[PDB]
């Protein structure tokens, strides 16, 4: 979804000076001075900008009040015009500029940009000059600024006394132009001209699958057919062969309105690129569906034209694994076809017509019961057993099991067997690398957690821990990794960008923004800048936070759970879903004693903001930190001591004064 | 073991305004003021906390002294009690409230904690104020303070004159509250309902590996009893059944009282839920167990069941290993049978009453001596070899080794063999996946130290280093895995939050803060300090620690060996066992020169703690380094050069002034 609004105009604006200029605003402040236009004014782009798009910054001692009032009243009322002018430059050079201004409309008709073109006009108006020597000078200076114009833009039919052709001849071009140059300030979606398909639609997709399945189907019944001689069924064979061939022919055709996508960029939607590619690239795809042994084997590179698309279809894991499985029972279908052909060859000399005893169909007729007999030689085994023991004998063959009940034996299938026992160890060794790469790549996430499971308990039955400890990290692993299974937030976070970064840690610290005081009168870019440093960690029961002597150099929220504040072994403080505890950072600027033990009594989770970066974050947004400051209050401030008196100590003084 | 006590207060009461307080602390301060009294007094979480939990700061210029004196006094003894008392508000609005003081007892009864739960009272209530215009205003008061009081809490049976059902209706409550509202300040245990069965207990592993025996009997000896049709011996085997049947129907049974875990938590004892996903999930094991093939069939799916659990017996290592063969060997057993079945439908063609002579039973009947005679057909081969010739054939199918002398031959066998040549070769690949991955994860350990060998060799190697270092390094090397073999401490301890990190530190370096007068009087939050600083070092004979002009910058203390000062090749001090030696830090401020060589005598064991970290801990806790400073006396100061004078020099001085 891009805003391509620059480029809009400029393709069909062929050197023009465009002055795109605000329209809310008033005065209408420019926003964007083309290039064209620093040379047909001599002002660079450092103060044509926040100037008024009206073009008042090129007047002077020979501007007329014939079109100024009209450009102002033309910029009142959105509404495109083409008012003509005279202005100054620079240089102190005054020519004649064709005004054509015209307005924009956001996705809802708003009017927001004044687009502004401007076109030189010196040759074809009257020349005035007053610091001018002599008169020639300004009839140089026709043809010095009009350079351009003497070629290709009003010089058709070039004479003299022809100024209508330079008045009407664009004066109502404006409308004209509307579809040329006046696109909509929108965030527009890829276009593409009438009657195109693009491959990322949600109806290409039927189409490839479907593609698939019948790939699938011409490679199984192909060979089988060219092979295992069998007639026609008609009304359940030829109607479905006819209407696969439709099919991938209307494929063919259709394929000449797709949009692949660029070497170096994204989709290119332009007809001639996308012809000269299906002419360069893929016309043997083309042969094989248009108009025998030759013709289905030429017939079976579409197989090969499914196989181009294999990225859609396909991922690195479970697919790979299925894909493996789905062309292994090809293989073993092609050369049990091929096998079969070769073995049916050779069965009947009919040079002597005679039967041949050591083939492979004989002995399987011999060992199945039929024999052959002699009438021309009569038929033997059926048909829907040529195929099975056709299959059979491939499938051992490609499996390295080999029964050896079916043999070659003759001359020729101890040749072919030689190849085919090649062609099976190739893809038997390519499946087992496949499979071993898959099974690691899956498996990889549960083994570095029984890893550190290992290292773990033999770091802590080396040394001797007591049982106590040994077992309390033990569980803290377990419960580590029961709900953050391999997902680390620091790598994940790195590899993104600075800009959504901000926004995902903000979103996870989502429960410290909303529901507290102290975050409700804050900036959005300061709590993009807060939420970075805001930590997590995640409390188990008996757990100390701050013992009876750390330094206090971090704010705490409480999310989740509760903690205790024990000092004296007298509980003073439970906390508990959204109080904070800590230190007054930003009003004592000195690192205290955490006079008191905060212990969890439940699952806690707590957000954490060190002292450094708090004391940073909140020395440079020296506005929320007055709300801060007067918006959020300590439950518990681990810097004050609390002197109190147990009644034991009392009760011990009233016997000691009882004594004496 | 969770601490829960907010918990259970608040799901039994119903948005109450409860005030927990200290009852050891004199004036028995607030400890706990819960969000329904930060409404009903107008007071926050900033000045509730640390007042007395008997409620002095509700009081004024209207208060009674015929409850005040005796909340004293209840709150005195231990004892809860039902006193109402007319209290004031932040904005000095007298209401009566009820008090509901109630002590809570400890793990042994002690008396923690005072529950103080308020009502708001002010309809039932004669209203008394002084600083009103109009007597409206505390009539108008009297609904407007108690608004929730007027739908649920007391308006039963609403009329007049009717305030007997307001004194006595909760007057005794508070017993009555006694397992209601009164928990217990404990460490509690996961507490479940009764008759409810915990799936972590040491009860329900005992089940869960009987059911996993009887799953695995029960897949052995289905199959077999449905494809090789036997009688029943009655007294061993239909015992046996039922047994099994009635064990797994008490299973079912025992299902509905289990814990499952939850999806984003722990353990969920709620007998509702429960019961829902057990019907949700698993009546598919219920189906099977209650009431030919089919049903024999159907009760296959009790594997399934026992395959449910498995997460609980196994684990990724030698559990897998075991389990890919008892799979193995259950799968060559299934087909065992179905290869069978198959093999005796086809022998004796009963259309005809003929033996067919291309089967695998006839033929095995020709190769074994037992011949089929006709009577119908008479017996072949006894039930006792019909089975191992029927598995022999599927573990060579399995295996891939295929001696073929069974082999499958008729139509229907080479169509079940393409089938069992599939599953097979992806059992095969899963297995040889799973081994790979197992011994890789198995030999990852003493593959990175052979790696660190080979890499030193080669680097000693490349460079020609002399004999003497090189075999310095080599063995240096060895020593540290033959003691550290693959564990590192730095890893193990980062992934370990800050508490018991300090732990472990603390438990590594006992043998310094012990048996060593230095660290005695230390607080426990110091200790926890020093010990993450605290390095250790590992010397080997005729390393040197200190040369004769490194800079001084680390306390060492040695707990196990023995060292040797050498300074002008003269010993000046023999270290061991306890004894410091350094520089002191803390008084000079300056970097100084060793002037004498540390040489280790014996493998030695040194505790090293460095400069920087030694001042910074010794800069924070200043009541420690008193201590310090005048309990730790060095044995060697390798700051101070000891000037001396060998015999030698005297006798060579003597011998000249001998001369002249
Ligand atoms: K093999
Ligand atoms: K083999």
């Amino acid at each position: 979804p891009q805003n391509t609004f620059l480029e809009n105009i400029v393709r069909r604006s062929s050197e023009s000076s465009f002055l795109l200029g605000n329209a809310q605003i008033v005065d209408w402040p420019v926003v964007y001075s083309n290039d064209g236009f620093c040379k047909l004014s001599g002002y660079h782009r450092a103060d044509v900008m926040q100037k008024s798009s009206t073009c008042s910054f090129m007047y002077g001692e020979l501007t007329d009040k014939k079109t100024i009032e009209k450009v102002r009243q033309t910029f009142d009322n959105y509404e495109s015009n083409c008012f003509e002018v005279l202005l100054y430059k620079k240089n102190r050079t005054p020519v004649w500029f064709y005004m054509q201004i015209a307005p924009i409309r956001n996705e809802h008709e708003k009017v927001v940009l004044f687009l502004c073109t401007f076109k030189d006009i010196t040759l074809f108006k009257q020349p005035i000059e007053d610091d001018s020597t002599k008169g020639w000078t300004k009839f140089a200076r026709l043809t010095r600024a009009l350079t351009n114009s003497r070629s290709v833009l009003q010089q058709l039919t070039p004479m003299n006394k022809t100024e209508v052709v330079h008045k009407h001849s664009r004066l109502a071009e404006v409308l004209q132009l509307g579809s040329d140059i006046l696109p909509q300030y929108k965030q527009e979606a890829p276009k593409t001209p009438p009657h195109i398909i693009l491959h990322y639609c949600a109806f290409k997709t039927t189409w490839d699958w479907v593609i698939l399945i019948l790939t699938f189907y011409t490679a199984i019944m192909v060979p089988y057919n060219v092979s295992f001689k069998t007639k026609q069924n008609n009304i359940a064979w030829l109607v479905l062969d006819s209407v696969v061939d439709v099919i991938f022919l209307v494929d063919i055709v259709l394929n000449f309105h797709t949009t692949f996508v660029g070497p170096g960029g994204e989709v290119i939607s332009d007809p001639k690129l996308i012809r000269m590619n299906y002419l360069k690239t893929w016309f043997v795809i083309d042969l094989l569906s248009c108009l025998f042994s030759s013709l289905k084997v030429v017939r079976l590179l579409r197989l090969g034209r499914v196989a181009r698309k294999l990225d859609h279809y396909l991922e690195y894991g479970a697919a790979v694994l299925v894909l493996l499985v789905c062309v292994f029972g090809l293989v073993a279908h092609w050369l049990a076809c091929i096998w079969y052909s070769i073995g049916d060859y050779e069965v009947i000399d009919e040079v002597t017509n005679t039967i041949q005893i050591d083939s492979w169909l004989y002995q399987l007729a011999l060992s199945i019961g039929t024999p052959y007999r002699y009438n021309i030689w009569e038929g033997g085994p059926s048909k829907d057993s040529l195929y099975v023991s056709s299959l059979y004998f491939t499938m051992t063959s490609l499996t390295t099991i080999g029964f050896g009940n079916i043999a070659p034996t003759t001359d020729v299938e101890k040749m072919f067997s030689v190849a085919m026992m090649m062609v099976g160890s190739l893809l038997y060794a390519t499946i087992f690398g496949n499979v071993t790469t898959i099974f690691q790549q899956m498996y990889a996430n549960t083994n570095r957690y029984h890893e550190m499971l290992n290292n773990v308990r033999d770091f802590l039955k080396l040394y001797q821990v007591p049982k106590g400890l040994s077992e309390r990290v033990m569980d803290y692993i377990v419960s580590t990794w029961s709900m953050s299974k391999g997902i680390d937030t620091e790598k994940v976070l790195s590899i993104c960008p600075k800009d959504m970064r901000a926004d995902i840690c903000v979103h996870l610290n989502r429960k410290v923004f909303n529901e507290h005081p102290a975050f409700r009168l804050a900036s959005d870019g300061c709590l993009r800048a807060l939420a970075v440093e805001f930590q997590t960690i995640h409390c188990a029961p008996g757990d100390l936070i701050y013992h009876a002597g750390e330094s206090v150099d971090a704010l705490c929220f409480v999310v989740s759970g509760s903690l205790e504040v024990i000092q004296d072994d007298e509980v003073v403080a439970i906390l508990g879903k959204g109080d904070v505890f800590g230190d007054i950072f930003w009003k004592e600027t000195t690192l205290a004693h955490a006079c008191a033990n905060v212990r969890a009594l439940t699952y806690c989770d707590l957000h954490i903001i060190k002292r450094e970066a708090l004391l940073k974050v909140l020395d440079f947004y020296t506005a929320f930190a007055n709300s801060f400051s007067r918006n959020l209050t300590l439950t518990c401030n681990l810097r004050k001591r609390i002197i109190f008196r147990k009644i034991s100590d009392v009760k011990k003084e009233e016997e000691e004064r009882l004594r004496q």
